[PDB]
């Protein structure tokens, strides 16, 4: 039927102190975690309506409120938990950073995953040190429920150089996807939250994303990242889709003229994206006549990239019965369970 | 029959001599005008084949090679001069980077301008101190075949801020539009060239210019710039077109919900770009079936926001008679001639 996969399970800072190591649980016990936030006031908050569980805190935060809205809410086969802490990439401290992933991803563990069986987890990973990150992966990707990779896409360069190829080479080794996703850029240390800079408010900053994924997609194409590692997914989560085209093209035409300086490629820019690359659908894009979205899709042959997202419990959400309605029954197959179960290899 | 809204007059640096006061002049005698380039090697270069005029200088350098080789080798009835000095904007003294631009508003004037009735030109100005460009435009901007204001959107923020205003303000007072165009992203003291900070090969860089151009359009738009400057025109020159349906419809679908935020907003952001902005063809995107392209369009009805350029002489030149082959007559006729006919208000 149907697999999710971004679902934002939640927690307060201090779930994560029994699973800390010191000194670095001390100071989440003072303080919190030390998210460096991108800064842009949201208004709507981040959460939808009804999702803040009976007297727990956050929406997201109780696993048995949720199995009950979502799992069986939407009759759903699987759902990725890819949790909030990959934004700690932002902050200052490598092994700060390195430390709450670890933490998180035990946690996770612990306390989530064992709950039921749709349950899934996306493990994180911190960008500032690509060497723990490999380890991070290594020491815990093989557990059965960990069936991919989670990066924010808020680094301190373009995601292609070779600062960050540890950490390709550790998940494609493992068969561990690399799902990157957005919320932090601008934050801390990372790079500017757009090519022209910081904007003034909340819905520039959201609506630019997309265009922050399409530099590290650029960049780890044009790099070989997919030659150096031929196992290697990546799975551009909750960026948006209709930008794919265009970029497609620039891209294609650019290397015609320009393959001699990038000769460890030996097949088009787009057959790279075309093969190893996913996006999830949610935020769905919504033209004013919803064929159009469709008609982009097939231009690109995009069936058997896309995965079904509810982005549950964000403002956002995607309800699987509202999107994408006037698909083809074997496309709507393969994007709302289909890929996923193929990409992640589920049963 | 046909308007080119972007073609690349060229001059030797000495050139703009006669027109440059001290300190400027000794600078540009001695060491050239001091652009601060993007520092992405073009392995082909910048030219396109036999472009370079008999004996002179760089290609696009000379008046006559131009009306035969470009103004009459394709049947043009006009062409928009835009050169290269917009590009100075990179650099680190606002004063030098104004008095290059005036020099050179100077030059093509009575160099360019009178030498040929198809000939129309760009006004350029430097963005470091917004008010100075101002002066300028009110300076040259009554000039009967001075059509646009020309500025580099290699900038130190997004272009849409208050700081920029005063341009805006004055290009309007004018009856003139603000043209874009990319080229110097990231050099001296402008934003890092992407999103995602510095690629490692000019292949990136150049496919990443569409990213600029959506983070400054979503700058204007959500400023309010075209609230604040009803009758005001901006062109995006030189950076794609197929990225601008996936923009409108994030951008609309994030304007829903956040709308608050921005009340100055009295329609959706779409339309604002619907009705005070163009887009260049050059470089025309290419996929697989032409069709896709023109199906692009008509999906956010855009035949009446396009223009042709040529980008003479450019190694990713368009030819007319090979661009858009598939379009009706009449949307033809809009994007080759009777768009920027109107723009412009020309004949
Ligand atoms: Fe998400
Ligand atoms: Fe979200
Ligand atoms: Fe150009
Ligand atoms: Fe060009
Ligand atoms: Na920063």
């Amino acid at each position: 039927k149907i697999i999710d996969v971004d679902v934002h399970n939640e927690q307060d800072d201090r779930a994560l102190l029994p699973y800390l190591q010191e000194p670095w649980r001390s100071r989440v016990a003072a303080s919190g975690i030390g998210y460096a936030g991108s800064g842009y006031y949201s208004p709507i908050g981040v959460m939808k309506k009804d999702s803040i569980p009976p007297g727990g805190g956050k929406a997201g935060s109780d696993p048995d409120y949720m199995i009950k809205q979502l799992i069986e809410g939407y009759n759903l086969d699987y759902a990725v938990l890819t949790g909030v802490v990959y934004n700690i990439s932002s902050t200052h401290d490598p092994d700060y950073a390195a430390a709450i992933c670890s933490a998180y991803n035990d946690y996770l563990i612990a306390e989530w995953l064992g709950k039921h069986k749709a349950f899934k987890g996306a493990l994180a990973v911190a960008t500032q040190d690509p060497l723990l990150a490999a380890r991070e992966i290594d020491r815990i990707g093989g557990h059965p429920d960990i069936v991919e990779v989670m990066i924010s896409s808020a680094a301190r360069s373009p995601l292609g150089q070779r600062h960050y190829h540890p950490i390709y080479e550790a998940a494609a080794r493992n068969g561990l996807p690399v799902a990157i996703h957005p919320g932090a850029e601008g934050g801390g240390s990372s790079t500017a939250p757009t090519a022209a800079g910081y904007p003034t408010r909340y819905i520039e900053w959201h609506t630019c994303l997309s265009q922050m994924f399409m530099a590290h997609l650029v960049s780890m194409v044009c790099e070989g990242v997919f030659v150096k590692y031929p196992n290697l997914k990546v799975v551009l989560v909750e960026g948006g889709v209709a930008w794919l085209p265009g970029l497609m093209w620039r891209l294609d035409k650019n290397y015609k003229a320009l393959r001699a300086t990038v000769p460890w490629l030996t097949r088009m820019p787009s057959e790279y994206i075309r093969d190893h690359c996913y996006l999830s659908t949610q935020p769905i894009e919504e033209p004013d006549n919803p064929q159009h979205l469709i008609d982009l899709f097939n231009m690109i042959d995009a069936e058997n990239m896309l995965l079904y997202s509810s982005d549950y419990p964000h403002w956002d959400f995607d309800s699987p019965g509202h999107v994408l309605r006037g698909l083809k029954p074997e496309a709507r197959r393969k994007i709302f369970y289909e890929n996923a179960k193929q990409l992640y290899r589920l049963d």
